[PDB]
């Protein structure tokens, strides 16, 4: 568990949190894992009524798929390696940005994105407030029509 | 007024049955038909409880829902009079459009993204959602073209 405030954090406070956590490897180093399993490894660092914090360790294959975080704001800090964040554009030519170690970003509740194209062994820290208990996963039937499946987390 | 329904969330076909059952019973909704004369569509709640959410809608030719989802709510719609256009979004920008005419009904599961437009002035429709429609996602686009989803509370 982390020792965080007993309230919701806005996106700039989430960004401060993921960046200060990056500078405190004591909070997360023991949770760094890359399975011979295949499959993306998650590690929860903190979950309470206000904030969720995760440590993600990325393989080159990992893809979040398109999704929003319902009512959760969030922030991401890349600790090692690099990620690609994709934002959806009506038309099909999505904007893609590479986020490298040391760099971070934040988003509000209306955000839709996809995190993918990771360097193998990449590590990142993700923080959400309110907690990420629901997320919407966007899919496309081969008829082209998009849907949003709201999933627990 | 109370509705004799299972004490649970209803699937999309049970909602469709419900809206068609209600349509065939004018005694329950004819009272509440009223067509407004500015922007705001006129909504009339026929029944809301812990499982279901039933509305009577009266459309003007302008009325547009905008692109939106219903979060985790399944839904059904029966057009009582007039006609509605149901748009479904496609990647590529060429969205699917379907005219739903008086007497016809459709239903959808909880993953549905659509847009409803009044295709004929004076139209009347009955909508049912389950679970209740407490939050809705309304999609918008920047000039940049990037899509966002604003979770609204109705
Ligand atoms: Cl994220
Ligand atoms: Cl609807
Ligand atoms: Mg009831
Ligand atoms: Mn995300
Ligand atoms: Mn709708």
């Amino acid at each position: 568990e982390l020792d965080l405030p007993e309230r919701n954090l806005d996106r700039r406070e989430l960004r401060d949190l993921v960046n200060e956590l990056a500078a405190h490897p004591e909070r997360w180093a023991e949770h760094v894992m890359f399975p011979e399993e295949g499959g993306r490894h998650y590690a929860s660092l903190h979950r309470d009524a206000y904030v969720d914090v995760w440590l993600l360790c990325w393989r080159a294959e990992d893809d979040t798929g398109w999704h929003d975080h319902d009512i959760s704001s969030g922030a991401v800090r890349v600790v090692a390696g690099a990620l690609k964040e994709c934002n959806p554009r009506i038309g099909g030519e999505h904007l893609e940005t590479v986020v490298s170690e040391g760099e971070s970003f934040s988003f509000g509740p209306d955000h839709i994105h996809r995190l993918t194209g990771a360097v193998h062994g990449s590590v990142s820290i993700h923080a959400y407030s309110p907690p990420l208990w629901r997320l919407g996963q966007y899919s496309i039937d081969d008829s082209g029509v998009m849907r949003r499946v709201s999933v627990s987390y």
